[PDB]
């Protein structure tokens, strides 16, 4: 059952990764 604890260990690993992983000046008035 060491395997399952593996992968339960990384799939936490791997979701903490994820986890934590022009303009003009007539323009400026145009559009005001």
């Amino acid at each position: 059952x060491x395997x399952x604890x593996x992968x339960x260990x990384x799939x936490x690993x791997x979701x903490x990764x994820x986890x934590x992983x022009l303009l003009s000046k007539q323009r400026r008035r145009a559009v005001v």
